[PDB]
């Protein structure tokens, strides 16, 4: 009736021919979310704007299958080069004032940069709704600037972020707390400390530029789908406005 629902679907696909099933689900999530639009995901290609700032940056027939069948459904879109991560980011910004919550659909925690009061997501790996009051309980940082500059610091070695070495989720928050957001502490580099991780902190002010860049998704979900071409995103953003109407 009034609320937003924005399925990662790849992701869900994981989580199971399946095409029916994957649709019903779908239409489920949307009927327990009060969704009155459902858009559907997916992941084509790789990341275009990821790989040209790192370079080394990180069944499927049926996944296809139910893509397919999902199109004759719900909205879906997927462009290649582009990962839904930006999309689910740009679709937000874009038509998320149009509605009273905005449910994703992902077990993906990187997602949760986009959370606020009326942004959650829920996933099926743990069965959990992840809130913006919630942040602590799932990413040990108060809320999203700070889950987003601790993902800079700390970097996601399976995406082959390297990271600032020794520091962790305790040590960065409180580097966060006591300087402010990586873009603060990095205009306050070096920071005071004897403590290695300090040190190594203040040696790495490209890295957690470089970083931010590939890990905050609404600063830069513009520019993500953009990498691909103007004319995409105008096709973008013209179909994600005649959905929400």
């Amino acid at each position: 009736r009034r609320n937003l629902m924005i399925v990662d679907g790849t992701n869900l696909g994981f989580r199971f021919p399946f095409a029916s099933s994957y649709v019903s689900t779908i239409q489920s999530l949307a009927k327990s979310y009060s969704a009155r639009t459902t858009i559907v995901l997916g992941d084509k290609g790789k990341s275009v704007f990821r790989l040209e700032h790192l370079p080394e940056y990180a069944f499927f027939e049926y996944l296809k299958d139910a893509f397919e069948l999902c199109k004759t459904t719900f909205p879906t879109f997927t462009i290649r080069g582009v990962e839904a991560d930006d999309m689910a980011a740009y679709i937000v910004k874009l038509i998320g004032h149009l509605y009273d919550h905005v449910w994703l659909i992902s077990t993906d925690g990187d997602w949760d940069t986009l959370l606020t009061d009326k942004v959650s997501r829920f996933s099926f790996t743990t069965r959990r709704e992840y809130h913006l009051r919630d942040m602590y309980e799932h990413h040990n940082v108060d809320d999203v600037e700070q889950f987003i500059s601790l993902k800079a610091i700390m970097g996601d070695l399976g995406d082959n972020i390297r990271g600032v070495e020794g520091i962790g989720a305790k040590r960065g928050y409180n580097i966060i707390r006591e300087f402010g957001n990586v873009l603060d502490i990095i205009d306050q580099l070096p920071l005071p400390g004897k403590q290695k991780y300090i040190q190594n902190l203040n040696a790495s002010e490209e890295l957690l530029f470089r970083n931010l860049i590939l890990v905050d998704l609404p600063t830069y979900c513009v520019d993500a789908i953009a990498a691909v071409g103007q004319d995409v995103l105008d096709k973008f953003t013209k179909d994600i406005l005649e959905i929400a109407e």
